């Protein structure tokens, strides 16, 4: 499409320092970290990853994608740090995942919360597909929380851009139980491959953090899908929530519901949250908050990598 004047950016690696590491998984391990870039008084709580030259070179796919999306929902790319291994420099997210989030405040998430979520990955998904980006990833352990009160999508190592005539993705290890049924069979990526994900996702939250097809073998998968069956309705959801999952797993891809109406139909339900959730009893950016995960003692001087927007 258009030309992509992105900015990359190349990070010193006197300027930051590691903390914790934070999972050490496949992908490779994600660290906790510190940015202070020099002469700017500023210290930036950030997230570092790494993964050879077939190392180098997947990372640096992510950066390319991660540099060329910016919006308020979407987890925003730093920089990268030319190192044997380079490394990869995001916005930290202080409360994690959503998925570990739910399970640990199960008692005390609100449908107000979850209806809000919704709201927002929507819009990140949307501003994706605006941007030609199919993300193939969505799961609620790659949407991460920043506030209790926004949450931003996360994890591109597969994100693919799309040519401005190139309707599909044809790939060539993936997380099945979130795939739509035309990936998993043709191995076709698609924005309505990515709202398959999307009601997947709502499916986690909605049950607090469960396991879809649990104890189910990713083989079997593709035969149940394939006989009409999906997921159950959650027990706090009501028809109107529930409906629109179903319609995210139609085997149409057309007929799936686009990111752009999602927006407006959980936008409504938020402004009357108890009506499509039910929840029994439905009823912290502090200097001292950042001292703690970041172990530092001080941080007057710290900023949100979303208040710094610095050309190098
Ligand atoms: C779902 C598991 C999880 O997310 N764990 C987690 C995450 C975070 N915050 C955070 N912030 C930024 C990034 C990130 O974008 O990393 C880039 C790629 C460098 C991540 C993150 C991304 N991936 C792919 C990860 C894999 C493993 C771990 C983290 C990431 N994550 C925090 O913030 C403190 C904590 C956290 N876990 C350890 C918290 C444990 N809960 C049980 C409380």
């Amino acid at each position: 499409e258009a030309p992509n004047q992105a900015l990359l950016r190349i990070l010193k690696e006197t300027e930051f320092k590691k903390i914790k590491v934070l999972g050490s998984g496949a992908f490779g391990t994600v660290y906790k970290g510190l940015w202070i870039p020099e002469g700017e008084k500023v210290k930036i709580p950030v997230a570092i990853k790494e993964l050879s030259p077939k190392a180098n070179k997947e990372i640096l796919d992510e950066a390319y994608v991660m540099a060329s999306v910016d919006n308020p929902h979407v987890c925003r790319l730093l920089g990268i740090c030319l190192t044997s291994t380079v490394q990869l420099i995001t916005q930290l997210m202080p409360f994690g995942c959503l998925l570990d989030y739910v399970r640990e405040h199960k008692d005390n998430i609100g449908s107000q919360y979850l209806l809000n979520w919704c709201v927002q990955i929507a819009k990140g998904m949307n501003y994706l597909e605006d941007r030609r980006l199919v993300h193939r990833d969505l799961a609620a352990r790659n949407v991460l929380v920043k506030t209790p009160q926004h949450v931003k999508i996360t994890d591109f190592g597969l994100a693919k851009l799309l040519g401005a005539e190139e309707k599909e993705y044809h790939a060539e290890k993936v997380p099945i139980k979130w795939m739509a049924l035309e990936s998993i069979l043709h191995r076709i990526y698609t924005h309505q491959s990515d709202v398959w994900s999307y009601g997947v996702t709502v499916w986690e939250l909605m049950t607090f953090g469960s396991k879809p097809y649990d104890g189910i073998p990713a083989s079997e998968i593709s035969s149940i899908l394939e006989k009409g069956e999906r997921l159950p309705q959650p027990p706090i959801c009501t028809i109107d929530v529930y409906m629109i999952m179903v319609k995210c797993w139609m085997i149409d891809a057309d007929s799936r519901p686009k990111f752009r109406e999602l927006i407006i139909e959980f936008s409504k339900m938020a402004r009357d949250p108890q009506r499509y959730l039910v929840i029994q009893g439905d009823e912290p950016t502090d200097s001292n908050f950042y001292r703690a995960l970041m172990d530092e003692e001080d941080m007057d001087d710290v900023v949100d990598a979303d208040e710094y927007l610095i050309p190098q």
